[PDB]
DNA sequence: TAATAAAATAAAAAAATC
DNA sequence: AGATTTTTTTATTTTAT
DNA sequence: AATAAAATAAAAAAATC
DNA sequence: AGATTTTTTTATTTTATT
DNA sequence: TAATAAAATAAAAAAATC
DNA sequence: AGATTTTTTTATTTTAT
DNA sequence: AATAAAATAAAAAAATC
DNA sequence: AGATTTTTTTATTTTATT
């Protein structure tokens, strides 16, 4: 049990600190792939379909965090783009599979490639910490906190995302490559 | 130094994470305000001049991460309902200030009773950790990413926010109150 | 689960680790307090009555993590040395209490004075730490542990040391002083 | 900069931690190895000279936080009793090198299919933390503190100790065997 | 709709001019 | 750029004899 | 039992704002 | 330099969209 | 005891010496 | 410098009519 | 049940390694 | 400078103490 209080302090201060957060990361992000002429949600519909090849329009409005709606709006958007490929599966016609083509695939390799992490503040941020650390900070409080909000189902995105770019990219010339 | 992978891995997580975070944070954060008819900013801009009063546009589009644009528009709208009040300055008139009406702080404290954090998705996800560690999780290595990103005067806006609740509300009959 | 391989390895690194912290720890409490003739569980001794007054031979062995037999030994050659008062009172007599003589508490305040932080070692390890957190660590994991193996009880010593020093001294040409 | 108020709040905070948490450590580590008619810096000799084959006196001083008149001592004790095999080399004579004999290494993988994670009480104090995250606790912040401390050469047995136990031991029947 | 760039604008400060 | 509603569609599911 | 009819509910998909 | 003029800088303020 | 001061002692390197 | 053992000592608990 | 006992338990207080 | 001698430095190695 909790002071009605406590919780004001906390429930507040994750507000600031989460809106602070991923504005500066929405900021980056949108910078990093208007060249390329991708809005943030398409460029995640992108990624998700990439690790999770396949996905229905609700999955991937899962795991990238966005409506229902805006996920097949912004997938259909890919799709007259060239980017995205849709499916159905007639054991239960109401479901639409999305896949990536190989012009989507392309573009994310080469937006993989423009990466430049000093361009990207929190990781200039969380550089001092690493310092100290010996690694990157795991905000691990935050990785509980989102699991127990969204499921165990929804971390797969992590993990998937982890294991494939340590061995589906490596390095030359100071960019990732495949 | 990093690798480039290994700066991907961070970036990737951290952008998810976040994402995730603020999402859950939004929609609880509106559904609490549009009984009184609000949206985030301008509830946001509300809790700026009452904890920073007479702050310039700029400051509150500081302290709120708001475009400045964002913030002059949507705190004009809140004077045209009444609960923000404008001032300009003697010694350089490019400036303009910002104060709270008493019916704006009326609806900021009623809110404030009507604050259920049992609705509240983050609040819900914190509880494991706050029984294992007898406190609320700090989130402590994006308190200090977030710092070294805006800077140290942004992050007054966590030190009087915890101040003032401390020491201008107290508990009755479940609600926060004056 | 956990796997017997997986514990080994969590039971082998806290095992080196608390080793380490320990002995430098033991190093500089010694240094400290052999100009006055005093070893480490007679001066825990000695605080563990300043903090609570009025405490039983295996009270003082739980607060000082010293066996009962310790404490009893160590106790009565500091009452020969005149800091400390044996007791016996009300209805069971089969216990000894103890209380802190003028005497105990000046040898304590003057040892207090004596302090040097640069001196002890674990203090200029966590002085990194310190500096990009904005304080001094909090090690809660193992303030988790240690409360889990001893017991709400036991910690009630950190919560007396913490607010007893935080007013009942005060700082002088850079010492701590009443 | 720092207080010295603030400095000893962290000072006696850290001392009563490590006491705690090493005297747990202490009598677990003693009660397992008393049945082979060990101690504690003999059995650590053991596995430092396990992980460091070859190692000097004064490098298992180092490893093993203990005195070289210690680990001298305790080392001759092992050659006594047949588990350590004591070395020179012509180059430089003043040193004199530990390795384990095969009578020595079968005494340590005994022990290791002795344990019983259920009998040690900081592994019982984890399982709590190692619930909510999936993974043991870090306590990173007394790694680095301890690494401060003692030098990142020091800090080389941690991760001998972990890629040695992952690689060299397989679990059969609920214990640990090579 | 809740935000936001990209202009536009007015005022202050800074820099040029002699 | 990214929501909320509403529609509209299919398939389960639940009834009703 | 079988069925066949009638909600109820999954999954999109199509206008708002 | 001291009195003026010019350019730049700052802070809005409004406009064009997502 | 399970530890560790404290000398004590052999070697090796380092400084000195001319 | 610290324990693990012994002992010893009250008070409590349990067992007996 | 009311007592008195045998037994148990608590908390020190000793002697070892 | 080169060969020598002499000091310090290092690593045990043995003592005695809480
Ligand atoms: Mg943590
Ligand atoms: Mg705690």
């Amino acid at each position: 049990h909790y002071s009605i209080k406590e919780a004001m302090l906390f429930s507040q201060r994750i507000a600031q600190l989460s809106k602070a957060l991923w504005k500066s990361i929405e900021k980056d992000w949108q910078r990093w792939i208007k060249p390329f002429d991708l809005n943030i949600n398409e460029h995640h519909i992108l990624w998700i379909a990439y690790h999770f090849k396949g996905a229905s329009i609700s999955e991937i409005a899962k795991f990238g965090v966005m409506h229902v709606s805006t996920a097949f709006n912004f997938s259909k958007k890919l799709e007259e783009k060239g980017l995205l490929s849709f499916s159905k599966k007639q054991d239960d016609k109401r479901n639409t599979y999305i896949e990536l083509t190989e012009k989507g695939e392309e573009v994310l390799m080469k937006l993989m490639e423009t990466y430049d992490p000093t361009k990207n503040a929190v990781f200039n941020g969380a550089l001092p910490l690493r310092e100290l650390y010996g690694k990157f900070p795991e905000i691990l409080e935050m990785m509980c906190i989102v699991r127990n909000i969204y499921g165990d189902d929804f971390m797969e995105i992590f993990e998937r995302a982890f294991e494939n770019i340590k061995e589906d990219f490596i390095e030359q010339d100071g960019k990732l490559v495949k």
